[PDB]
């Protein structure tokens, strides 16, 4: 029997109610390696409107971590120790990992997971209006993987960040209409 | 090299444009070889809830959406359920291309060897050691046990596809550095 995927029945049959030990777990971060934080920080804050919660430097291992999320900057504790506990307890953050030097190495680039070898596909952002968001993205020179009305999924877009990671742009209140 | 000073890094950040007002980081998507194994892992092992499943037979794949949400908060009718799912923060979209689970020569790439890119998702938990003790008991595979290395109290496990999952305690991170 050629795979026709799971029925809803099988799928949900594979699903267990959370064990009480897992009751306070949260999905805290998605980590992506970045070649050049100057570009990545600009894109994510200025184009997408995230806020840089914290920059952590690790001299012993020659990398930095940049945590970005949709949070009000006024909410960030100034104190380093308090900043840390707050940042790592936010939901839905991006951890951008910068291995020092990569920005100056012409031979280096990271792989976005969407060609051989595939794996990771993208992160995704819900917006109140995909068409207006993308017109703005266009005016800002953002590279598109899929414009909102190209292809057969109309009203859905994919853009790329400076490393070429894909970012889905969607309106959650209009997805059902395109299945 | 040396990496960015705070001045350089901070100067590259703009305040949010008002038009990005209620933008939210909604999903991270991973391709998965076997949804039976994945769904068991994320729900039973990790404690996420499957919010919704979408099939696209035309293109031979399913999308599964999981989050740390109460399933009693999931709308029954399809339209309303879709709109809610896609408006939850911090979801996981697992993409199953029909066939792969029967193909012995097939595996996805977790981004942690050449060519590198994506690294991991990370779970904030109350107690990394009790969490990993349970994972161990349950047969979960580890990359970094909580107590190995210079950064003790922080772990990395693998999902059924080999993607790394960080296990951290927010109240012990600053200490760990
Ligand atoms: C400076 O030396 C380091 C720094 C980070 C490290 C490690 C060693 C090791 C290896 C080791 O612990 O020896 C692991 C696994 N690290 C991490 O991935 C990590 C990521 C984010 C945070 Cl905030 C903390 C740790
Ligand atoms: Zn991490
Ligand atoms: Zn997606």
């Amino acid at each position: 029997p050629a795979s026709s995927g799971l029925t809803d029945e099988t799928a949900f049959s594979c699903c267990s109610d959370p064990d009480p030990s897992t009751k306070d777990f949260l999905l805290q971060q998605t980590m992506l390696r970045i070649k050049d934080p100057k570009k990545s920080l600009d894109f994510y804050t200025r184009v997408l409107g995230l806020t840089l919660l914290q920059k952590l430097d690790f001299p012993a291992m020659k990398f930095s971590l940049y945590f970005l999320a949709y949070e009000d900057k006024n909410d960030i504790p100034k104190d380093k120790s308090e900043k840390t506990a707050w940042t790592f307890s936010r939901k839905a953050t991006l951890e951008l990992t910068h291995n020092w030097g990569t920005e100056d190495d012409e031979t280096q680039s990271y792989h976005n997971g969407n060609s051989d070898p595939r794996g990771f596909g993208h992160i995704g952002i819900a917006v109140p209006d995909v068409y207006s968001a993308c017109k703005r993205f266009e005016e800002l020179g953002v590279k598109f993987v899929k414009k909102p009305d190209d292809g057969k999924m109309k009203g859905l877009a994919f853009i790329q960040d400076p490393d070429g990671y894909w970012i889905e742009i969607l309106n959650p209140n209009k997805i059902a209409t395109i299945i």
